């Protein structure tokens, strides 16, 4: 025939290709109103993480981010926590965007309202500059993550991390739910037993956009996300389901999880 | 300390290979008498040489490292029924259906399917020789030459020739992984079958516009000791000195060779 052929491309080839790092923070992290969708769903997600990292138990020596994106609003509670930190994604670019806020290079994305924003949930015991050096100084590595990978940071010496954050980033990875449960076990592989797995991400998403760009994205519901975290060897120890969804122009989920689980998992 | 980052240099091509940069930089063919037109002229006229003049013919020619580009398949479709276009990038393939689909987007190939119009003798004007290169191209695939299966395990028939311009240099960090990779198109071929490699010299970096990419830099003896050991028989190989713009490469000319699958 003809055009009758699997291209043989993946979504994680048509990700590194595609994403947009900087298109990506203009249209999901700068905000015209405070009470705009997407304005709502960072600054609940920024909550949880306060409670999680500040309220909530979630402390210790090395936290690994699978799929940070370009951005480092996910970290900003996170270093009160813990004192280093391993940033990754699958895309080049993304890390390179944050390389730059990272170095504080002129062009970085400008986090500061997000900054203040934390340091007031916080309590006001910093300032923002001192906050975002915080952040800087426990960023430690940035590494290529593949979570369809037995091993996601590759054969690298990483020693186990007491907690892995993932926010909005394992829908967008796995194609199908069956990579998802082994994802979920991969990223075991980085943890010490015991250790805390954080998951914030969309419900009955099947795409996302920037701008005329399509991205595919696995739609799970509440129940799907349960049963595979549970059967990845980790105990839920709790699960919040927020109904605000993102504008049609982005994503079509139905609403987002955020859930705290740890590794039953202890290979002998 | 500080680790690294894991990335390889197919991921860094994949992530930042900007196709229309690529086609703007290379094969504009404007009035300056540029480095990049002497080398796009000289390819051609090879391309017409081996295709045309010379009898590498046959029903299947799949085309690796394709690019965003059409020039190196203009001759070709005068002697195959049928083309495969492969490539690592599907932001290059993008490009490349845009062209096949006559889309108005797509890059004015005109000046160059001009060119080769006249190398054939003017047997036909450029519109018909453009219909004649849609109709053949007849798949779109991704190709990653450093498996030991390079277009996966999709069945495809077995070959009569593997053409390959620019693109087993950028796409082997190794000399190990060119052999291999060399072992590895051997695997679409019929025994027999042509193997049609032009490629840069001694070149370990090309550019695009800003960005800067890796490439082997290999002289013709490894080239050729390579390719004998990879399990084909060299039918004849070209140098010549003609090297790119110190903007865009380091190279000391180009090669061209036909080999054949040992049977
Ligand atoms: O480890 C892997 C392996 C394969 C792979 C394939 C595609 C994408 C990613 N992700 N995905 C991300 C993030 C980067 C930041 C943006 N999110 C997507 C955000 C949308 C927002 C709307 C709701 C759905 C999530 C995706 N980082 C990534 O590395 C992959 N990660
Ligand atoms: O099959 C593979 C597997 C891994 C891999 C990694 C990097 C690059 C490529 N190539 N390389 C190409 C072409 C696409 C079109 C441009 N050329 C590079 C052109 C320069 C010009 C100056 C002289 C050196 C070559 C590269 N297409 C590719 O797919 C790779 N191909």
């Amino acid at each position: 025939p003809r055009g009758s052929m699997e291209s043989g491309f993946t979504s994680k080839d048509t990700y590194l290709s595609h994403f947009n790092p900087r298109d990506y923070l203009e249209k999901y992290y700068k905000f015209g109103s405070r009470h705009s969708a997407e304005s709502q769903i960072l600054k609940h997600l920024l909550k949880n993480l306060f409670k999680i990292f500040c309220l909530d138990g979630v402390k210790g020596d090395l936290l690994i981010d699978i799929g940070s994106g370009p951005t480092i609003y996910q970290l900003l509670s996170a270093c009160e926590s813990f004192k280093e930190i391993v940033v990754t994604d699958y895309s080049d670019q993304n890390l390179q965007e944050l390389e730059k806020w990272l170095k504080a290079a002129p062009a970085a994305f400008d986090w500061s309202p997000v900054v203040t924003y934390v340091c007031d949930l916080e309590g006001n015991r910093v300032k923002g500059p001192e906050k975002e050096e915080k952040l800087r100084q426990a960023v430690k590595q940035v590494l290529k993550c593949d979570v369809t990978q037995s091993q996601p940071l590759g054969a690298v010496p990483l020693p186990p991390a007491d907690c892995v954050l993932s926010t909005l980033c394992l829908d967008a990875a796995c194609p199908d739910l069956p990579t998802y449960c082994r994802a979920l076990r991969n990223l075991g592989s980085l943890l010490k037993p015991g250790g805390f797995l954080v998951i914030m991400d969309a419900l009955k998403s099947s795409y996302y956009m920037i701008g005329e760009q399509k991205f595919s994205s696995l739609p799970l519901g509440r129940e799907a996300v349960e049963a595979a975290v549970k059967e990845a060897g980790y105990t839920i120890e709790w699960f919040e389901v927020i109904s605000q969804s993102y504008s049609s122009t982005m994503a079509n989920n139905e609403g987002l999880f955020s859930l705290v689980a740890r590794k039953l998992s202890r290979p002998l």
